[PDB]
């Protein structure tokens, strides 16, 4: 959905994405040919965004240009900024909003001719329908079409667009959303915490508007104490009759068949379904293979399977699937992969096939969604994945005594990673040959001793304690330097 | 002794230990203000030194932490014609003055200069002059050989040999007999400053210079092996006036070499009562003003009285140029300061009380000597700062911020406690009133004050473990 940028605009993210990407220095000539636009763009893209983002320190060099900050700052930054400055975007953020409002209250509203608004119009849907079937339409004013796909766009671009605590809703407050997702959660089985409840508030929010118009989708809580207070709610700040058929349009993705909303239901059906038990199998072996080749202990297989097989029977109904223009879940297993890029390709593999042999979504998108899953629901993972990295050996000597050398080694043992084995020298004599011979990867001392080959040398004379902790732990990671 | 560098050197040496200790950025006004000195001279001085040290960087200087500063101790040693016409002479006693000349390329006049100068400079802190009419170096015998073993220490590298005239090999067997046969802590740093004292003692004891003031020695198994390397190798008779002259700083009647001993001199001598009472009273008003675990209180008032009364014996308390002992001592002091202070003013009084030496070099080592045997100082000294309460969010689910929490807590600082977020609600307010320090999120949220943010978006799992660990001692600050 970038395409909806002006070309200024998304070259500048890009070029933005670039820098927040990669730490490295960057010339304008690489800058250039990366971003496939000419130094010329580059200069004029760089300046625009130094000035956009003031809080952004830009460093010139002899070695190129890069941004110093980014660690303070956060990606999310760039992408509100262009979403806020966007014409394209405001007008069909607009236009969802204002479902029946005359087309000249849009041309108004955005300072453009009548002609011009057709001609947006129609670059608009001609880059919604690459990726959803619908359409925006002016005679009369609406959104059409595939009414999944409206609600999935319109629910993910406002997580994108809006920060966490925002509430750019202003026809429909979020009380009564919250006074019914109360209700909701006692009788029901989804998570209750901030990440899902606010993913739920703008799923329902967005679903509001599309039913407000009799825009619906294709398919106890009636009868629970508090319901009409939440159904004088809804007739008071929406001006909606809170029935069946809402209720039923608000939740309608988690009446999906082969959805399980009930884990023992699963398991039940996995012994009568043939469909069921074909899931189950697959990622069963997958898991299994897995946990084999990278022993890796899991705690509650059927559970995790529980959580693919739903995940993976869902489709443009779960946030943070697809995104509009800030991939931020596909962001989140890159950076897992640069550590770990065998494993999560292992992992990417066997989900591939898995959604392939079920014939249901297998879109990178998909790939790295259910990977995420498996990741983030597996126990210390971390731990086992480097559970054949030997412990860092740490010498310690002081030219003074050894009650010196012992007093580092010790506090050094206690406040830095257990990474680390901390050891002081035991024999009498010292010299570069038993030094090279010696096993220590770090080597911390208070006096001068020649470059050992292989080995990290601390020379702590001019160092404090404290900051010899932070120099130590700083390569608590060094064997995963390989 | 930095008066017998050239006020050029000097001052090029002062401007070195400036830009090592302190960080500030500096610039030429504070240096030739601090330095006392023209600001020609500070250009001058600059320039000099990146010509002499290449491998320093100046940006105020960035290297320090990196860099070898005793090189620049053996540099300034080695271009001090006084300092290396000095060592010469330790070398060379009854050698013709003559080929003093000849070996430096200096008149006798101009060696008669230095001569004075070396005399002049060494005599405000030692007692001893060299003589020229014979060679030699002559006066208070304890001040000579001390001088000497802590000038090798600071111009040599821990693993150099200088002497020429000696192998270590015959001096190292005979303080292996000695471990053996005796209850001396065998480590490689104080075999090392043995070695050093010995074989300065023994450039003294074979031409007849002696301390005025061991029996198992020399019927001990191996001492002919260990005599005829003696006899061999130095041309040096190993016998009872020998071995007492090379060890003769651990006959001091205040100096126990067990600790025993020392606990039973304590009941019958009124001397060793007092020095204990006031180690004891010390100790224990430390300890208790600090909350800190003592132990074996007795073995530490042991090594603190044993310290206190060795005097110009142990290495690295007086210093020749590089005082390396008080710059230790200041680098915790820089953590501590107020800990530092007490125990300095503690020390400072028993000293006083005794009547012993308590010049602030004493003062220095003896509470290095403290910090150093204390068993879990540092601990004790932070065990009133709360742990740091850190709050981890994601946008996506709460399993992603659990395993990220989970992730952290294994191997983050323990300094660290981490939580996610249990209420359904999050706003402003209710982050402003929560009590987290920082705030792990893969999602923007306004600054909340007093509260650190670490955003997550762009930072793989290892770069957040190193980004939160560098913040482990935040208290501190
Ligand atoms: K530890
Ligand atoms: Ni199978």
């Amino acid at each position: 959905m970038r395409d909806l940028l002006s070309k200024k605009s998304h070259r500048q993210l890009e070029l933005l994405e670039l820098l927040f990407e990669h730490k490295r220095w960057f010339h304008r000539s690489e800058l250039a040919e990366l971003l496939n636009c000419t130094e010329r763009a580059v200069k004029d893209d760089l300046s625009h965004v130094k000035s956009a983002f003031p809080d952004l320190i830009f460093h010139s060099s002899t070695n190129g240009i890069r941004i110093i900050n980014t660690d303070d700052s956060d990606i999310e930054m760039v992408y509100h900024h262009f979403f806020k400055h966007s014409t394209h975007f405001s007008i069909l953020e607009f236009i969802f909003f204002n479902e029946g409002c005359q087309a000249e209250s849009i041309c108004k509203e955005f300072y453009i001719s009548s002609s011009s608004l057709y001609r947006i119009i129609s670059q608009i849907n001609k880059v919604i329908k690459r990726q959803f079937q619908f359409e925006v339409s002016l005679t009369p004013v609406q959104i059409i079409g595939n009414e999944r796909d409206i609600r999935y766009f319109f629910a993910q671009y406002f997580s994108e667009k809006y920060y966490f605590l925002e509430w750019p809703f202003e026809n429909f407050s979020s009380e009564p959303l919250s006074q019914l997702l109360e209700l909701v959660y006692k009788e029901t089985s989804f998570p209750m915490n901030l990440s899902t409840h606010r993913m739920l508030k703008l799923l329902l929010v967005t679903n509001l508007y599309r039913i407000k118009f009799g825009h619906f989708m294709e398919v106890f809580l009636m009868q629970a104490e508090g319901i009409e207070g939440v159904a004088q709610s809804f007739e008071s700040e929406y001006n909606i009759s809170l029935d069946e058929e809402v209720v039923c349009q608000l939740f309608v993705s988690y009446f999906q068949k082969m959805f399980f909303i009930d884990e023992s239901l699963f398991m039940k059906c996995v012994k009568k379904d043939s469909y069921v038990e074909k899931s189950y199998h697959l990622l069963s072996d997958f898991i299994d293979q897995i946990s084999v080749k990278y022993q890796i202990e899991i705690e509650n297989k059927d559970n995790l399977i529980w959580h693919l097989h739903n995940t993976a029977h869902l489709y443009r109904q779960e946030l943070f699937t697809e995104f509009i223009l800030f991939d931020q879940k596909g962001n989140t297993i890159r950076n897992f992969q640069n550590i770990f890029p065998k494993f999560v390709s292992d992992v990417k593999k066997e989900l591939s096939h898995y959604l392939e042999t079920l014939e249901v979504c297998s879109s990178s998108m998909m790939v790295n969604h259910l990977s995420y899953t498996f990741i983030t629901h597996t126990k210390h993972l971390v731990i086992n994945l480097l559970q054949n990295q030997p412990k860092l050996k740490v010498l310690v000597m002081s030219n003074f005594d050894q009650y010196h050398a012992k007093f580092v080694a010790e506090t050094l043992s206690y406040y830095c990673s257990n990474n680390f084995e901390l050891e002081v020298w035991t024999e009498l004599e010292l010299s570069k040959e038993s030094l090279e011979d010696s096993p220590y990867d770090i080597i911390i001392s208070n006096f001068i001793i020649p470059p050992i080959e292989n080995k990290r040398l601390i020379y702590s004379n001019n160092i404090n304690t404290v900051s010899l902790i932070y120099l130590l732990n700083a390569m608590m990671f060094i064997r995963l330097d390989e």
